């Protein structure tokens, strides 16, 4: 038996996760773009962090991140 109405929403899961939380705000930061530089697009934050590293801009891995 198939449903005549819309009960279940067909979704595609090929994403790591909808959003990445800011190291401070933990806000839903959209993860989009070809670069590996992330920015907390929260109005009032604008904090930048190196995508992989969920923290501040790590100067240690500075260079390996940003683009990848
Ligand atoms: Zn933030
Ligand atoms: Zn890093």
């Amino acid at each position: 038996g198939s449903a005549e109405a819309r009960w279940d929403e067909a979704s595609n899961v090929t994403i790591k996760v909808s959003t990445k939380p800011c190291p401070k705000c933990r806000t839903p930061t959209e993860r989009d773009g070809g670069c590996m530089h992330m920015v907390c697009t929260r109005a009032g934050c604008g904090f930048e962090w190196c995508w992989v590293c969920q923290t501040e801009w790590t100067r240690d891995c500075m260079g390996a991140h940003w683009f990848g």
